[PDB]
């Protein structure tokens, strides 16, 4: 049980007509090493209104996802980001107002409003990048590490404490290296990933290749049981948690571009998901690290749901001590989580996390047909919290 | 109304507040505080805590603060060496807000919901601000310009007039007089024991701050009447009818109701209810205004029931806005001043005014029944606690 609950009841009134993200490239030293924060968020933002022929004077709201930028940073980038996409002055831009969080909220709180009358028309966004444009709107390692690093340690202790084995988290990493190489490899990722065009530059020569990043390059598809297992602990001498049982901050960015269910359909565009449900819930501090083990339950009960009703999750892998011990303690089927892969594999966009899952779940239950009716994407905001959204398929 | 979303505590009559201080508040810009370090202003409050209440430091469940100036890691580092000063040991987990910006009402809330929760039964919600650093402007400004510049555009929309709002800055710096004059600020503060050089010889002279230094008595409509508008030309505000950053602490000692009656502790105050809200995104910068309704509602009260409110001054654009689109009674509101006056310590803020209101309710005795403390949290969010009057 939570401390207490913020719930969002969207009814049927809110539903996503697209949503995206980028590919996501390992922050040290990745595809995007040479790619600037809004040129990540740009195409992002542009896609959602090339997909559906808005006027992006019609939007009414974008909230954003955004951690490892310091202060004013965070909202030059985002505005930048947004100015580059072709939206006018009148479309506030505004920051998910967390130290540390996973950007999920950004995508309820526009729900959120939606739900309440405020506009018709709103984008849920998350970017991350390690990369600092020269060029500002009219330090980031630490950030990461700030948020991470007490993420780890409190996770190693939880895992610790209700024993979640080194075999068990290295397993889960192998299983999401397996799961995302398979789903790179099949073609499932090409409905989400808008490819970013850009430039990389060799480190040797100095020159400026032109790319196009369409793949997410943190995937390891020789990973093994055995290859982890040779791995060192990465915070205390007899830890459980490596660098290969845990994520890496990469460099990304992710939207969703939701509306009122009659605005959507006057404007003739097809219903990718229908938001029903949001929880953020405030965790026992006794145990911190467990925050969607508690949103999950949180979230699918106020749906009028149960846990077994839902046919998919997403749930952000930061860590497999967390991720395992959440799986576990729910007993959730391990073949409805994370199925094309997850963020040990593609990697953590801190702030895009929660729009890139969303773009994730409902692309998947759109492919896997009528039947994948539910899904859950579920992670943390910070060490105190979960959130936890639940969505039913749209009907196309 | 209307808001967005709502977070709801309900904490019935099981969480009492046996104790609550702050320290003085000392302009950042070379007020009194800027050679004392953060953890020398928390250190004592925290210590307030424990002393008045004979607690053992190791029986605390959560130490809960609310800073916003310090970057990254640097916030839990401040606050563990404040702790560590003042006598809690590795076993007393301290945690910080997790938001970019904010007053830190939310850390009292939160460590009032674990309680009733039942996770422990005694925890601190405090908070921190210190523009000096321990061997910040700039997160400074990230949180108080864009709510100055949008609160602006909220009073321009609104109605809300330069003479009403320098008005509010009078009346703040009048009342922040009488009440240091008056000797209402002794309950409630602990004063610091601390270093000051002396900028004119370069002196290290050995003071103890016990006044809020940035009250100024002479504040007149005519002294504010002359001051440049500080966000655009033809704007609003000011720096007089808008608060400064301060320096300063404030903590709050929270426990169940039974502990505290086996422990022979006199109830300062009853925390009721906790509303925060996300706001209407075309009118940022009034959450106040749609939190307070919320708290009440919750607690099953109405706005007249209400005796006093600690409302932040953080703009008089903003704070002029709460009261007057809720029609509260500008004679229960901020009775002994408020930020413009006494400085707005960001993070601080929420323990800061739930000490005031509290020992101001108990100063005015039974008939002052029921309290509001409300602030932002960001531009996008406003947060109001219900209080009642303690025994």
């Amino acid at each position: 049980s939570a401390a207490y609950q913020r719930t969002s009841l969207y009814g049927d009134d809110v539903v996503i007509v697209a949503a995206h993200r980028t590919p996501l490239c390992k922050s040290k030293r990745g595809n995007f090493k040479d790619t600037y924060p809004d040129d990540l968020l740009a195409p992002v933002l542009r896609a959602l209104i090339e997909k559906t022929n808005l006027n992006p004077s019609e939007v009414g709201d974008i909230v954003v996802g955004t951690v490892l930028a310091p202060g004013s940073q965070r909202a030059s980038e985002c505005r930048m980001a947004a100015f580059y996409a072709g939206f006018p002055e009148t479309v506030a831009v505004r920051t998910v107002n967390r130290q540390c969080s996973s950007g999920l909220q950004a995508v309820a709180d526009v729900a959120a409003a939606i739900k309440a009358g405020f506009y018709d028309i709103g984008i849920g966004a998350g970017l991350e990048s390690m990369t600092t444009n020269p060029m500002a709107w009219e330090k980031k390692f630490a950030q990461a590490q700030n948020c991470l690093l007490p993420m780890g340690v409190t996770s190693e202790n939880v895992a610790q404490r209700f024993g979640v084995s080194r075999q068990e988290q290295d397993q889960a990493a192998v299983d999401s290296h397996r799961k995302a190489a398979a789903a790179t490899a099949a073609g499932k990722f090409k409905d989400e990933i808008i490819p970013v065009k850009t430039k990389l530059v060799d480190p040797k020569t100095g020159d400026e290749k032109p790319i196009t990043v369409s793949v997410d390059d943190g995937i390891r598809p020789t990973t093994t049981l055995a290859s982890l297992g040779k791995l060192k602990p990465v915070f205390k001498k007899d830890g459980t948690t490596t660098a290969g049982n845990s994520s890496q901050v990469s460099d990304g960015a992710g939207a969703v571009l939701l509306m009122k269910r009659s605005v959507a359909m006057q404007k003739g565009l097809p219903v990718l998901g229908v938001f029903r449900t949001f929880a953020a819930v405030g965790v026992d501090p006794a145990i911190m690290g467990i925050g969607p083990a508690v949103a999950i339950p949180a979230a699918v009960k106020a749906a009028g749901l149960e846990l077994d009703d839902i046919d998919l999750f997403e749930i952000n892998e930061a860590f497999a001590s967390q991720f395992v011990y959440c799986r576990n303690k729910l007993g959730l089927d391990p073949e409805k989580i994370n199925v094309n892969g997850g963020a040990m594999a593609i990697g953590h966009p801190l702030g895009a996390t929660g729009a890139r899952c969303v773009a994730t779940l409902l692309h998947e239950m759109k492919r896997r047909g009528k039947d994948c009716r539910f899904g859950v994407v579920s992670m943390c905001i910070g060490t105190g919290m979960g959130a936890a959204a639940v969505f039913e398929r749209g009907d196309g």
